[PDB]
């Protein structure tokens, strides 16, 4: 034997946490996804290798499951993904209530970032008519059994990582934001997405769509929107030392706005930079990629929630937006 | 109020853990960094709005402190910090020894980013040669003064996580890597570097310097190395993000003159999603550090279990395994 | 005799410091003020009471005094100023150059604030238009003869206080602020005057006039503009106590924000508040005074420059603004 | 580098000095708080980030420390103090006495404000009653103690300025007054609270609580009182270009009267004015606020106690007023 010390990852928190299902209290890790609306868990039949070190779903076990039993395959570029459909409670904390959900059962195409992770499943928190199945979304069946009043839920990240995150469900606790609580109405009720004009130094795009996104944890815009940023980050002698890395102190680098009528939402350069080292770190990338993922279309991932604390009111069809607070 | 619900972080372990100074073990989280060397901690006298949030060294709490006072300072472009010179008892697990660090009195040049982690300072892991004051390596002070046998530590991060990550000091734990362990001479004692040809696709540079750095969480490559990939690509701009699970991509290979060590799409690849992600980013990052340099981070200790060898100066390489 | 504790000023810096006039460096504290254009300072000749306390000018101790004598006298509803116009030496720290000042030779009124507080004169950092007399900006002039290159000068005061607050001239000091450093265009030569949108919540004014004025320790904003905004407080049920007083905590209050067509400058509620107590305040007050100026015209005081570094630059004809940092 | 000058603040002085805890003498910068009742240090424990910048306790640095450790906890609308209580000497220049204060702990909904401010604690000057802890004031305390023979404190700041103001323990130096010195007798053994007829114009409120409280730089009156004040200034037809702005030189405005059966206090437009700019203002406001504290209650601060030097008698249960001379 020989001296160990024990190695730590580093405090990090995103729309990671733990949700239950089946009277028996079966628990699981999900990422709370505002881009998805269907809930979906490793199922205990699931034959495929990834499934292995996860958490289960074992419907026998349940005093309180359905059989449903509508197959579904869902297929990316990049994997694919099978299951049947369940009945059973759902809890998240306190609240609970019976809820159709999808047991995956095979699972391809996802490595090694599934197995590697300590994520379950997803338990998206979307809208109606984004889902497979056409399913109401979990917090509307809430307000539907009455366990809650108002069909809205919100999500604090910590904004230097000095405290725990929480997700809150049927009402606004103001101990997590300073400032104004700003509410922009949805341009549909496909995702949480709002327009917004867009500002990044001299590049703009008026009228853009935007999207809040829980799982990624970048900020994303479209290729143009890069490219003429990069040109013009270039005309004004924004200082690069390659087409991602630049000092973290960069003086020339621009604040990224998003702009509605009575309100503007903002990323200084350091608050959409990621260091280049994990400790005093003189270089840095900025964590915004060009991606087309429709016209004038843009997401916000956690670079933003890390800043904005998040209100997602179904009742209203709005986005509330508040400036994070260290509890 | 209302229902809450606790969100953690994603499961990540890196070179961070703790260390203690003084006879009453003054705790700090640090980074064990194989590219830096010194210890550096922040003073109970620090001055900054840096320092806040972090633990501090308190020199008068400490029966076993040697008074030093020699002051440092480092300056860049854009980053400073400085501090002076003090003594006192440091432990690794449950090793211990007299050793100099630096009790930082001034950090500037670092924010958001620092007071964002919970790391408080940086323990050095390099060589000699590059420590300020010309002090020898804590490891190596643990073998002058018996501590150990072996100037010798390892690194190994759980490759495929679910599992936990350790430094190891005085030995090799077989426990932690398949398959053999290689090693490569340093081609300089100035830090953790070896001589490796570099290949990705049609693009190599030979007798590259390449750097362990456990403190970086990317790979880098030279400017003009990039650069060389992109119009080899021409033949048929991003390139940048792809497919997660793309196999058509190249793998990255470091030739030295007995063994291939390689890094896979599935090694250099990130997702742009936290969850059965579609997309993914390339986690090769261009910059140049000097001339013909090379950098590893993570992603390849993820892969290679490390294992740094002060006596022999060598780096050995296995493939890191499970538990 | 008893136990006596001194008394003492609550730490707050503003654009006031020292300058010198004649070649045996007679010193005045100044307000160094970007809305006015000439220097005034009080002279050994002034027959006013208010003059007693004061710093004065003489020029029979001066060898680089030359005399001009133009009178003047500047008269409304709250006092009257008069005096000569004189030449000699005006120096700030290292830089000296001859420069056209007004000796005032009577001060009538401005009681009991001029008397009660130690400021001895104004030195303007406007623009010649403004000026009476038309002499060019004492920028300009160490540059029009030789003595610094750039015809540019910032103003920093601390943003929390914890240091001294800076007038630097000649160029840009980056310890100042975290970048961007965004330059915006003059909309007219008279003062340092912008084009900006102001959003105040719902209410809005499009291509407002914006002045910044480093003598008012106040934000203004027009009569209506105003009015607006108390029509939409009331709707919206805004908690204020009566006009200007509200919790500090009001979490209904909005961001004010001031919008170029590439770059938003804003005050959170926290930093156009004033606490109605001098520590622990539950209460707070508008900082921000209606006052009609001019058509759609805003005043940037105190609370402004507080967090915003800010840069005057006569050669580009601009003013940069950026987030000040503690030193 | 660049030509650089420092700025300043103005000298405005208030009830703000330094006493010393411990026998080690750990220096703080105190609010002398005449609507306290007890003294407020922060904590070297305090884990907020409100206290970072702040002069701390270190029980652990002084040889006269005495544990109490009994939690204390103040929360409201929006904000929360807690600490603990501890026993030290507690130095006011050469007076010492052992004395019961509160270790802040955790100061949160007081920012900007509280880290603005070179302020570090409270030190109470107020009566037994409004104590937590029910703990006898510190001047008592000297008292019992046989430090001093009255127990008795005046408070003097400097009517015009330039001059240090003093707070004085133990007996009343006729140096800082001209005139005969009043007292009035306290309607309640709570806070330094005097029946007063207020008449403001052709408004008046009968047997008025009002309150003395150095620590707001404002004077108070209930908003009913103010509404008929600015209805009646409009009938009579005084100059206002909005609701609290006039200019500097307003002759027809009226005096602000506290009558007692032997002495009518006054406040002059003069003091009850203050500026919209710091060097020769056209405009000013009025530093009067409405805001209903209780039931007939009026406050007064600073703007009264720099024309009248006050003084606070345990002994008689009384407070002295004179007018306020220069030093
Ligand atoms: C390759 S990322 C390495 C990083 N260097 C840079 O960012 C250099 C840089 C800056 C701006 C433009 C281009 C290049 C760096 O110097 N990081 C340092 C982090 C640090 C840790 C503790 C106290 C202060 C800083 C370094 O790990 C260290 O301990 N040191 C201690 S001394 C140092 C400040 C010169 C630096 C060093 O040896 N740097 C060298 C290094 C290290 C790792 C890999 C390559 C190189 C070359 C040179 O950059
Ligand atoms: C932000 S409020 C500006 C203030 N005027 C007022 O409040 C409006 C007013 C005017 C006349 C009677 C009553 C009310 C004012 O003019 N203050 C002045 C302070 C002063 C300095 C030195 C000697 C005497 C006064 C001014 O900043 C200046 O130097 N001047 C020099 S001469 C002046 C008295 C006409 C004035 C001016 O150019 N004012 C301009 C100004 C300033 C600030 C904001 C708008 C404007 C427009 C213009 O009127
Ligand atoms: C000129 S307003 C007085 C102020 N009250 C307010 O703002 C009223 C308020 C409260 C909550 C929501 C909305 C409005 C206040 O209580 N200030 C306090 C400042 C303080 C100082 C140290 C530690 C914490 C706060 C006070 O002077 C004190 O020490 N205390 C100590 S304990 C207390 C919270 C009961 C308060 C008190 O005695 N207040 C009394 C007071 C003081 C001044 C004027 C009137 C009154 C009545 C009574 O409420
Ligand atoms: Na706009």
């Amino acid at each position: 034997e020989f001296d160990n010390v024990e190695l730590k990852d580093l405090a990090n928190v995103l729309s990671f946490g733990e949700a239950k299902l089946g009277d028996n209290g079966q628990k699981f890790n999900f990422l709370f996804h505002t881009a998805s609306s269907n809930v979906w868990v490793p199922s205990i039949k699931c034959t495929s290798e990834s499934c292995e070190s996860k958490n289960h779903y074992d419907s026998s076990k349940s005093k309180t499951y359905e059989k449903d039993d509508t197959p579904v395959k869902l297929t990316s570029k990049a994997g694919t993904i099978s299951g049947i459909f369940s009945k059973d409670l759902v809890t998240i904390g306190k609240l609970s209530v019976p809820y159709k959900f999808i047991e995956m059962t095979e699972i391809v195409g996802f490595e090694p970032f599934y197995s590697e992770s300590d994520v379950d499943g997803v338990f998206g928190l979307g809208w109606k008519d984004l889902s497979i199945g056409s399913i109401d979304p979990y917090i509307v069946e809430l307000k539907t059994q009455n366990k809650i009043e108002q069909a809205v839920y919100s999500i604090y990240l910590p904004p230097e990582n000095k405290n725990k995150g929480y997700l809150t469900i049927g009402g606004i606790e103001e101990r997590f934001f300073d400032g104004p609580l700003n509410y922009e109405k949805l341009n549909h009720d496909l995702m949480w997405q709002v327009d917004l004009d867009v500002h990044f130094g001299n590049v703009s795009s008026k009228k853009a769509n935007v999207i809040l996104d829980s799982a990624t944890s970048v900020i994303t815009v479209p290729t143009e929107f890069f490219n003429q940023f990069v040109e013009s980050a270039s005309v004004f002698k924004v200082p690069f030392l390659s087409l991602y890395v630049t000092t973290c102190g960069n003086t020339k680098l621009p604040t990224l706005e998003y702009r509605s009528p009575n309100k503007v939402y903002t990323l200084e350069p350091k608050q959409y930079l990621e260091p280049l080292e994990n400790i005093f770190s003189a270089l840095c990338m900025l964590n915004i990629v060009p991606i087309d993922l429709e016209k004038n279309t843009f997401v916000l991932g956690d670079p933003f929630m890390r800043k904005y604390f998040t209100v997602y009111d179904y009742d209203n069809h709005t986005v509330g937006f508040a400036l994070a607070k260290n509890l």
